[PDB]
């Protein structure tokens, strides 16, 4: 039942996520390819073809600092979207209290978002826009302060990620294995959870022995990977917090500020 189990993960994870770690290398690895967005000039086009409403405002524009933060935004909120549907496919997840369904998604949303950032980042750069733009690295760490700090971490996980050279297969049970954490604050059934968890965790295992046998210390490595993740979450929340309280220009989306309200 388990390996099967495994599957089903799977094939939630290619239904419910537009981008997969297949599709993104397809693009990275050179119809409508990537519009490469490496400096000021290059993101001012990218923008007038894929997201022209955005800046057809003349002098009214945002500055490109907080247009950039608006479309990462919008990304994350998309993910949010893709992140609830998934989890329907994680055994027990449905059965769970309404309201412990939020809190486990608010707590893991970010969590889960990073770990697959990793499948659109290599070391130049990251896949953005529905796999239709690819900034630079060195581009987004020349933006101004607080924006270039931003992204650059979750360049450095990525790098450290990436090398364990995880399959779709891999990550769809890491991110299952993301939202079933029984520690969140606030969850009403722990008990529940942490069986949904165990259950989550034993076909992660498994399937870590079976995909990659050649890496026995795997399954520790991506517990230590999700510890990592929770940290680099709290440090995401404190930036854009900064941001929220310097920068005035810089909306946070209602449902991200959602997310962030109370999380840490
Ligand atoms: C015309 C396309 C222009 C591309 C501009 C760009 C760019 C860079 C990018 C990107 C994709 C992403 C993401 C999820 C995230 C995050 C953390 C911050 C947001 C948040 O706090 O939610």
């Amino acid at each position: 039942d388990l390996k099967s189990l495994a599957k089903r993960i799977y094939e939630a994870y290619l239904k419910n996520f537009n981008m997969n770690k297949v599709k993104a290398r397809v693009i990275l690895s050179g119809n409508n390819p990537p519009f490469v967005i490496h400096d000021m000039e290059t993101l001012c086009m990218a923008e007038k073809t894929l997201v022209a409403k955005l800046v057809a405002n003349g002098i009214q524009n945002k500055e490109a600092e907080v247009r950039i933060f608006h479309c990462c935004q919008c990304t994350s909120v998309e993910t949010v979207t893709e992140l609830t549907e998934f989890a329907k496919a994680i055994p027990g997840f449905a059965n769970l209290d309404l309201n412990d369904q939020v809190t486990l998604l608010k707590y893991g949303v970010y969590e889960a978002i990073f770990a697959m950032l990793s499948s659109v980042m290599n070391k130049d750069g990251m896949l953005v826009a529905y796999g239709n733009g690819f900034i630079t690295r060195e581009f987004l760490k020349s933006l101004r302060k607080p924006f270039c700090d931003i992204m650059e971490p979750k360049f450095d996980f990525a790098m450290k990620f990436n090398a364990l050279e995880l399959d779709d297969s891999d990550i769809s049970l890491f991110v299952a294995a993301i939202i079933c954490c029984g520690d969140r604050p606030g969850l009403l059934n722990v008990g529940h959870i942490e069986k949904m968890q165990e259950g989550i965790v034993h076909v992660l295992r498994l399937h870590l022995q079976s995909n990659h046998p050649d890496d026995i210390f795997l399954f520790p490595k991506l517990l230590q990977k999700m510890a990592d993740l929770r940290q680099l979450v709290t440090e995401h929340a404190q930036l854009v917090q900064i941001i929220k309280k310097t920068e005035s220009d810089a909306a946070l989306h209602p449902l991200l500020q959602e997310i962030y309200r109370d999380m840490y």
